[PDB]
């Protein structure tokens, strides 16, 4: 149900928001800060912009919620190099993510 679907989105938006990986994923990069951030990544995504779309209801169904999640880890791959810290923990996380979500559905 609608109701059960976002039930489980809220768990895992917050086992992801509470995970030892999770620390590049918690705000949006400043594109002001990381001047080429825009130009490389044209649609942005991280744990607060989900969380904010959640607690408002612009998700309406799971699959919507899953999609940008692994937009963020997409992002990450793309902008990051994957022997970086914060390309290693966006691996960490999609693999969390990808766990949680096969073993509930
Ligand atoms: C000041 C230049 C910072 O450069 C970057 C470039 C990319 N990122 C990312 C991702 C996911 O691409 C994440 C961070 C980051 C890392 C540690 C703390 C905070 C941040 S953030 C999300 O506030 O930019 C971060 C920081």
């Amino acid at each position: 149900s609608m109701h059960s679907d976002l039930t489980f989105c809220e768990i895992i938006l917050m086992e992801m928001e509470s995970h030892d990986a999770a620390w590049p994923f918690l705000e949006p990069v400043n594109p002001r800060l990381v001047s080429g951030y825009r130009r490389i990544i044209k649609n942005p995504m991280d744990f607060s912009t989900m969380r904010e779309r959640l607690l408002r209801g612009g998700y309406t169904s799971s699959e919507e919620f899953a999609a940008d999640a692994l937009l963020v880890f997409d992002n990450c791959q793309t902008f990051n190099e994957d022997d970086s810290e914060v390309g290693k923990a966006g691996h960490i996380m999609r693999r969390f993510f990808e766990s949680r979500w096969e073993e509930f559905y």
